């Protein structure tokens, strides 16, 4: 069950940016915290749209399910505002945003240690969710924050946070399914309620094609028509020009979703390419 914000409490600054079916705003949550101390919380809101009630339910399932579970790589929920007959989610504010487009911004000062550390991270992510038998479902690199940048004065690395998947792709309209190509794997475009766990490592690995191709978008000159045409002939996603996860993006992206490896496995993967 969420806790309850109050509106009074929320104040909603610039907009971010839109979901599916949601807007996106930075705002400011004025909270009591440790010790009593009262403080101004920077918050991310996200706000279902009015016009789309009807997937309410799933919008807030969307953040339930993450935060029953707690995990350093997972983004958290706050709450949810008790704003008027809006539906609302209030959650951490992660400091740099979205890594696709962090990905394009710095596609300079990022070389391929710095790639590997973010995928490790996202697959420390999954391995938890994985143990947890707890499936994401929208794995992309638009849900992939991160909190802090490489740090050399102290040898830190990137560190990086996973947000909630929004709507689920089992209630979403097909048309959106097939924009989502290719995160969105061939057995959900075939039918929806195939989401599995076997899903996600498939959305791993576009996602990884996401950070070794400095944030474009795979399969973005392709139309909804050609891109299930990719699916239907059975093509996989073409070599990132940083081409070292291009074996493991395959590897992931198996047509075959009981042979997609364990979260297990492709950290070990990531770990040998030392
Ligand atoms: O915490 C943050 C922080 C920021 C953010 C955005 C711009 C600059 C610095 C941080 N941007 C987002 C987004 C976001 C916003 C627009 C499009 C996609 C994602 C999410 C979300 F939770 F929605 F994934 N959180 N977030």
């Amino acid at each position: 069950v969420f806790h309850k914000i109050r509106n009074e409490d929320l104040i909603f600054n610039e907009s971010l940016g839109q979901g599916t079916f949601t807007k996106i705003f930075k705002g400011v949550r004025r909270e009591v915290g440790d010790y009593g101390q009262l403080h101004e919380t920077e918050v991310l809101l996200k706000v279902l749209d009015k016009a789309h009630r009807n997937y309410s339910e799933s919008f807030f399932e969307a953040a339930s399910m993450m935060s029953k579970l707690s995990h350093k790589h997972l983004v958290l929920n706050y709450g949810v505002c008790v704003c008027g007959d809006e539906n609302i989610l209030v959650q951490e504010f992660v400091k740099f945003g979205s890594l696709d487009t962090y990905l394009k911004k710095n596609k300079n000062c990022i070389n391929i240690l710095w790639k590997l550390e973010v995928a490790k991270q996202l697959a420390a992510a999954m391995h938890f969710l994985e143990e947890n038998t707890l499936i994401h479902g929208n794995v992309c690199a638009k849900n992939i924050l991160l909190i802090s940048e490489e740090d050399r004065k102290t040898g830190n690395p990137p560190f990086i946070k996973l947000s909630d998947p929004g709507i689920s792709i089992t209630v979403l309209p097909k048309d959106i399914l097939q924009e989502r190509i290719p995160w969105v794997p061939p057995e959900c475009i075939e039918n929806p309620k195939n989401l599995n766990l076997a899903t996600d490592k498939w959305s791993f690995g576009t996602t990884l094609w996401e950070i070794c191709s400095g944030g474009d978008k795979p399969l973005s000159a392709l139309d909804s028509q050609r891109k299930l045409q990719f699916y239907e002939d059975r093509h996989q996603l073409p070599a990132p020009k940083a081409a070292e996860l291009a074996n493991l993006i395959n590897n992931c992206m198996d047509y075959e979703p009981d042979h997609r490896p364990s979260f297990r496995a492709i950290i070990r993967d990531l770990n040998s390419l030392f």
